[PDB]
C-alpha cells in the first residue's frame, strides 16, 4: 500500500526520491499534464535559475550535473535603476536545468507511478488508510501516508483532516506573477543577458540563449513583472500583459527591437511566499499527513527541495 | 457588475434572497447539477437534512412564508428512541418542519429564476484593482464580480479565500464530521408504527419513515463516528452495516430490502456551534457564510447568509 504525494513540483518529487530510495512505494498525484510545478514542465517561462546555499542542496546539485541535468548559468547581469541600464557584475553561482529547467523534475519523476491531469480536492482517512477524491468524483486509494506537496493556498483545501495544520497553512500569503515570452528573428543588439528591473512593471529579464544548451534558433526572452504589478494587473486578459510588459522592455533597452516571431503571457496565482518561513514541513505524523513546499522555508528551489526531504525524513521516522 | 455568490445551498440562497430583495443582482455559482446543498432531495428521498427546527424569531417568520406558499409542512412524526436495546416512545413538544414535496422544494422556491451556474466548480477566487473573478475547474474565468460571497462548508471555503489569508485561517480551523446516510425501502410496510427514531449505543444515530412526511422507505443516518471509522467502506458495505443495525433495533419483522442507496456526505455538519453569524473582509469585499457560522442547522445557514447579506449592503456606503 503506497503512499501518496500530491504535487509534482521539486518539494514532492524531492519527498518521492527520498522515499523511493529508503524502499518505499509512492504514487504521485498532479492535477497538471505533467511534472515540474513552477520550474515549468517538459523556454523558462518559471523558475530562471537557481543558488546553492545549503550544504545539504549543495550536494544534491553536484549530484543532478553528474547525471547531466543541471549546469551553470553565467549571463552578462544588468541592472535597471531610475531610467539608467548599468552593467551589473558580480560572482554568484547560478544552476539551470538542462536542456531546460524542467529536466530537473523529470529526472526526479523517472518512472515512478504517477496521475496526471488529477486534481485532488479531498483528503480523508478511515480507521487505517488515507484516500483521494479528485474533481472527477473518482476515488483514489487506499494509501498509508499522503504528503501534501502544493503552494499553500492549495494545500488548505486538503488539510480538513488537520485543521490544526490547515489553519497555520491557510496563513501563508503567495504573491502572484505574470510571465511573458517575446522570440525575436533578428536577436537584440545588446550584450546584455539578464537584468534586475527596480522603477518597473518588470522586475527580472532572462536572455533564453544564453543559457547552456538552449536551441539559438531564435532570440527568446522571459519577463517577469514584479508582484506588486501583478497583482494590479491580476486579471488583465494576456494581451494586455504582453502588451504592457513588451512596452516595458522596449522602454529599458538599449537597442532596437523588431516585431517578435511570437509571444507568450502566463500568469502563477501563487508564484512566491510573500515572506520567508522556517518550519521546514509541517506534520502530523499521528495521522500520517505531511505538508512541504517553498513556502515552508526560502521561497527557492533550494527551500522546496530542502523541504520535500524533511517530509519524507519524518515520514520515514514514524514508519518505523 | 453583480455580485457572485458561490454554492447554492440555503447559505447562499438566503444571502442571494436577502441582496435581490434590496435591489441588487447576484449570479450563482455551484459545483453540483443543482441546488440544495445539504438540502438536497434524492430522486423521492430526503438524504441529507431531515427536518428542521424554528427557534429564532426571524427565521421561523421565514418558515411559515414558505408554509403559507405551498413548500413546507409541520412533520408529526411517531418519534421513537432505541437506548440500551430498547425501542420506545418517545413523543415531545418540539415542532419539526420538513419540506413538501421534498426538502429540495424549499432551496429550488428561494433559487428562482436567479442567474445560476451549474456544474462550476469554483478552485480560485481573486481581485485586480477594480472586481472579483473566480476560476473554475475549467480553468475559464468568470467576472467582473463586484463582491464575493462565499458560501460553502468550512473546508471547501478555504481554497476560495486565498486572498483573504486572516480569514481563510479562521474559516480553515472550523471541523466538519461526516455522515453516512442510508435508504431502504421494502416491499410491504414495516408493521411498527414509529415514523422516527432518535438511536443511541449503534452504529445509526438516526432514522426517518419517508411515507410519513406530508413502498415503506426509510432513511438511515449513521453516528458521525461510525461514519469516520468507515469514512472509506464501500457503498455496498454501509448498507449492509446500517441494514443490520436498523434490523437489530426494529421490534417487528424485516423482510429483505427491495432498493438500497447509500450516500456519503464527508462534511455533514459542524462538530461544533459558533456564533460568528458570517465572517468577512468588507474592506476587500470577500464574505463567508454557511451553518458552521452558528449552530450548523437549516435554520443557523439561512441566518447566517442573511447576516452575510446584511454586511455587505451596509458596507456599500463606504465604498
Ligand atoms: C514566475 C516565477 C519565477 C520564479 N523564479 C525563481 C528563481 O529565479 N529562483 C528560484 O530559486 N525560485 C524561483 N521560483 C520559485 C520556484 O519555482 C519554487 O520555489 C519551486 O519551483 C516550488 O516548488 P514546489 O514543489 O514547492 O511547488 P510547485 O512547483 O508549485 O508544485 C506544486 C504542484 O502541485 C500541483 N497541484 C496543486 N494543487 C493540486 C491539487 N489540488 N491536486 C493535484 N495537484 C496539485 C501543481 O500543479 C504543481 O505541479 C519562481 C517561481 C515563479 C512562479
Ligand atoms: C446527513 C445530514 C443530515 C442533516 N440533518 C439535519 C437536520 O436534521 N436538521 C438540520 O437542521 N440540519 C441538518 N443538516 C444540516 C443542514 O443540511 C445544513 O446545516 C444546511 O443544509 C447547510 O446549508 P449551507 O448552505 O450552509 O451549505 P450546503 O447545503 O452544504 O451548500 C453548499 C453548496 O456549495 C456548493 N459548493 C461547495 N464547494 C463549491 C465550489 N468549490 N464551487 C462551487 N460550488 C461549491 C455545494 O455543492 C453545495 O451546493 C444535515 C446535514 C447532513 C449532511
Ligand atoms: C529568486 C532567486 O533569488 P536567489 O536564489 O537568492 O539568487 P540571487 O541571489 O541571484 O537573487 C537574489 C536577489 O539579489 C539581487 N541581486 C543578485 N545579484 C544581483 C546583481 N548582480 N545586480 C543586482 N541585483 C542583484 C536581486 O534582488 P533586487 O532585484 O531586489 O536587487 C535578486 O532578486
Ligand atoms: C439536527 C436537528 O437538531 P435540532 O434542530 O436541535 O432538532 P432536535 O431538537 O429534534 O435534535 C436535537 C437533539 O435532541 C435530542 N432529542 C430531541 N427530541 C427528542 C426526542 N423526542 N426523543 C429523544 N431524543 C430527542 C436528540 O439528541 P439525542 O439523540 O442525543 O437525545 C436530537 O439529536
Amino acid at each position: 500500500v503506497p503512499i501518496a504525494i500530491i504535487g509534482t513540483g521539486i518539494a514532492g518529487l524531492s519527498a518521492a526520491q527520498a522515499l523511493t530510495s529508503a524502499g518505499h512505494q509512492v504514487h504521485l498525484f498532479d492535477k497538471s499534464r505533467g511534472s515540474g510545478g513552477r520550474m515549468s514542465s517538459k523556454l523558462d517561462m518559471g523558475a530562471q535559475y537557481f543558488t546553492a546555499r545549503d550544504r545539504r542542496f549543495a550536494t544534491a546539485v553536484k549530484q543532478w550535473q553528474a547525471q547531466g541535468h543541471v549546469s551553470e548559468w553565467t549571463p552578462l547581469l544588468y541592472n535597471f535603476h531610475g531610467g539608467r541600464l548599468s552593467p551589473s557584475p558580480d560572482e554568484q553561482v547560478r544552476w539551470v536545468g538542462e536542456p531546460g529547467m524542467s529536466a530537473i523534475t523529470r529526472a526526479m519523476r523517472g518512472d515512478l507511478p504517477v496521475s496526471f491531469s488529477c486534481r485532488i480536492t479531498d483528503v480523508f482517512r478511515g480507521e487505517q488508510h488515507w484516500n483521494l477524491l479528485d474533481a472527477e468524483s473518482e476515488n483514489h486509494g487506499p494509501f498509508s501516508h499522503v504528503i501534501i506537496a502544493t503552494p499553500a493556498p492549495q494545500a488548505t483545501a486538503l488539510l480538513a483532516a488537520a485543521p490544526k495544520l490547515a489553519s497555520v497553512v491557510a496563513g501563508v500569503k503567495m504573491d502572484p506573477t505574470w510571465a511573458v515570452a517575446l522570440a525575436f528573428e533578428t536577436p537584440l543588439q545588446t550584450p546584455m543577458q539578464g537584468c534586475f528591473v527596480q522603477d518597473s512593471p518588470l522586475d527580472w529579464l532572462a536572455r533564453n540563449r544564453s543559457k547552456p544548451g538552449r536551441d539559438d534558433t531564435l532570440d527568446s526572452w522571459v519577463l517577469h513583472a514584479t508582484s506588486q504589478w501583478s497583482r494590479q494587473n491580476l486579471d488583465a486578459s494576456r494581451e494586455q500583459v504582453i502588451e504592457h510588459l513588451h512596452g516595458a522592455f522596449a522602454e529599458l533597452i538599449d537597442c532596437a527591437m523588431p516585431a517578435p516571431v511570437f509571444s507568450l503571457a502566463h500568469r502563477w496565482l501563487y508564484a512566491r511566499p510573500a515572506g520567508s518561513h522556517e518550519w521546514g514541513a509541517l506534520s502530523d505524523a499521528d495521522l500520517g499527513i505531511y505538508v512541504c513546499g517553498d513556502w515552508c522555508l526560502s521561497g527557492r528551489v533550494e527551500g522546496a527541495w530542502l523541504s520535500g526531504q524533511e517530509a519524507a525524513r519524518r515520514l520515514l521516522e514514524h514508519l518505523q
